[PDB]
């Protein structure tokens, strides 16, 4: 399938335990896929004071639509140094691993894949 409905547990940024996904755009763009399709994917939703807190170069969600079976459409937006890779909407939050971290809430996205 070209979508995929997934439930992004929502975590709190100081709880993160690995807070990225790896060490170049290529890298967590490819990394954040992988634990989206794995079921192994976090949510941090960015607030002031979120992004410092968290490892470059970050990998967003972005609305790609203005919502199937309440699932927001959403692509993936990497960024490092202030240069993002894609154009898309307004950011869901910023994607981590989730390695057992008690989520906030659950973020309900169709995922261009």
């Amino acid at each position: 399938k070209t979508h995929v409905q997934l439930s992004l547990p929502v975590l709190q940024v100081r709880d993160v335990l690995v807070r990225g996904f790896g060490d170049s755009v290529e890298e967590v763009l490819s990394e954040a896929r992988q634990h989206l399709k794995d079921g192994t994917c976090g949510l941090v939703e960015v607030e002031k004071g979120v992004l410092p807190q968290l490892e470059q170069p970050y990998v967003f969600i972005k609305r790609s639509d203005a919502a199937p079976h309440g699932h927001v459409m959403v692509e993936l937006v990497a960024e490092l140094e202030g240069i993002q890779y894609g154009r898309s909407g307004e950011t869901l939050g910023v994607l981590v691993p989730h390695v057992g971290e008690i989520p906030v809430a659950y973020r309900k996205v169709l995922l261009r894949k």
